[PDB]
């Protein structure tokens, strides 16, 4: 797709990494097929992952009883947000692709990434509570996590040690990413890089080369609309009586977190349905 | 004489989190606890993984890898200080009491960091020791949570989802990985408009809470000898086990539901 931009967000120290590999791969791929690439290498960056006061230029509305949350939006709006903030911002604003390239660690993001969540999506940029999920900001966006870990794909089986993949990507793809509006691409799983050959090593840089090719087209993974919820504080934000009522004889939940004390959806979280 | 850590992951001395903490090492105090802290801002605490965490001489600096290096420095005793400083700290706690607000449905990014360098390779797991065998199983850990948003939005029909979803990872990811055994959390919903003398009700009821934390029954996780833990078997649940649950209506937990229902309150009440 040319005349499209795509923000590579890369959270690993080492160029050696296969991690490494995989963003060049990316970039590759997609600057032959004409998009423009923006990148995020976030310790290449020195980034600052410290939700703090410094993150706000101007005057503090009240330094006494100090909030992050009203504090960092005034700041916003009113355009004194440290500027490693905002430059981060405008990365994100210009993209319709946004790709998280970063090993698994502790069954979730690096710190470094997590604080590039806590500093650079703020309020009213990257959620409202009137916008939430589906009809937040990013709704014009695509998102895909590219994952590389340890441990092997039948220890996150539905049987392994480790528990369903699906319920430990839920909090990053859908509290995070889709609560700001993205469209979540299926996810990129490279399980247990370490211990895979040479040749097959590439052949998984050959394939991911070959998905970006066509991941524009792809459809994204299912998360409840907001539709089916009554958004305001009267109603506690709770599904709607009549969705209820339309759910109580079906076998399976709607997603991951809301599987509504029924069975999970087959790979929610990991692969689309049309 | 019991020892507890309390690590704290907010920034400012005004927060309800902050009262919190000195909450729970007063109530701790008075029935004979010692008490010792990680207040993480405060400390000024590094969150990144680095080279810079390994003092001596790396083993491969052409290619480095975290988790093999930063395994070999434990060991050969070349660990920045400021990680052993809080690995000594763990070592001694018998309780660890995490308190921090939910921020982007996890821990903050500072706490998080404290995770991926303090808990190293062979001190806090290895891999013969996983989950209910990990050298930690002596000891307990309990999350206290403030959350923006009410508890209507994080139960089974809200608009965020379950909440016992949220807390799988860290629970089970993170801390019985390690094998601690994990005591219901503390949840305390919608802090940002419960007036100040609700507060305190809050404050005082933690505080009672606290004074028979060790004898509470703690969560249910699905035991490792349910598994096959070798290479060949990939660590798969055994045969036997799958043909007895094969029957069964409800899941073992939040992560090992099986495709099955999961059971009411897994990560947030005990059996
Ligand atoms: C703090 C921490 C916590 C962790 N927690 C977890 C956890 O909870 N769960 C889990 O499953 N894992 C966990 N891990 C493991 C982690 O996910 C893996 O180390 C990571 O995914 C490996 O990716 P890498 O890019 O760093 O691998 P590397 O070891 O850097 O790369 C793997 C291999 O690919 C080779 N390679 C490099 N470039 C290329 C190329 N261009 N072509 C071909 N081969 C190439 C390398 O030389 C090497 O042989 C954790 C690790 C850390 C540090
Ligand atoms: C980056 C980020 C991401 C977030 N993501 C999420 C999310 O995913 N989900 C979610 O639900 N929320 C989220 N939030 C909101 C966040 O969880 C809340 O703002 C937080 O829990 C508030 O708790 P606090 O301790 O900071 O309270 P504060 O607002 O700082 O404190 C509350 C009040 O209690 C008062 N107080 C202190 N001590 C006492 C005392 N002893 N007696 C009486 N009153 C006292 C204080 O002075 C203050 O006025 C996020 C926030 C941030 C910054
Ligand atoms: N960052 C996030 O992802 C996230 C997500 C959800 C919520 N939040 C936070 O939640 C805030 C708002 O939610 P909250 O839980 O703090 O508000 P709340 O539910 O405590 O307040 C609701 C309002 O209605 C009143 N009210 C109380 N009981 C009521 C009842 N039974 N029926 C009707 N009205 C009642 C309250 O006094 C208050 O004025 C947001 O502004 C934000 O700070 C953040």
């Amino acid at each position: 797709m040319v005349g499209r931009r795509a923000l590579i967000v890369l959270a690993h120290s080492e160029r050696t990494s296969f991690n490494y590999a995989m963003k060049e791969a990316a970039a590759a791929a997609l600057k032959k097929k004409g998009w423009e690439v923006v990148e995020s290498d976030l310790y290449a960056m020195n980034f600052n992952p410290i939700i703090s006061r410094k993150d706000i230029t101007g005057k503090l509305k009240d330094p006494a009883n100090f909030q992050y949350p009203a504090e960092s939006v005034l700041a916003y709006k009113e355009g004194h947000l440290s500027p490693d903030i905002v430059a981060e911002q405008k990365k994100l604003e210009a993209a319709d692709l946004v790709i998280f390239q970063f090993p698994l660690q502790w069954f979730g993001v690096p710190a470094i990434l997590k604080g590039w969540f806590e500093r650079v999506f703020i309020g009213e940029f990257a959620y409202t509570y009137a916008a939430m999920y589906d009809k937040g900001p990013f709704r014009s966006k695509k998102a895909v996590l590219s994952i590389t870990t340890g441990g092997s794909g039948s220890m996150y089986s539905l049987q392994g040690i480790h528990g369903d993949m699906n319920v430990i990507l839920w909090p990053i793809q859908s509290g995070i990413l889709h609560f700001c509006g993205f469209q979540v691409l299926e996810p990129q799983l490279t399980y247990s890089i370490g211990h895979t050959p040479a040749d097959a090593r590439i052949q998984i840089l050959e394939g991911w080369k070959k998905r970006l090719e066509n991941i524009w087209d792809e459809t994204p993974l299912y998360f409840a609309p907001s539709s089916l919820f009554d958004l305001n504080f009267q109603a506690g934000f709770l599904m709607k009586k009549e969705v209820q009522d339309e759910e109580k004889n079906k076998k399976f939940g709607l997603s991951v977190g809301h599987h509504l004390g029924k069975s999970i959806p087959t790979d929610n979280q990991i692969k689309a349905r049309k």
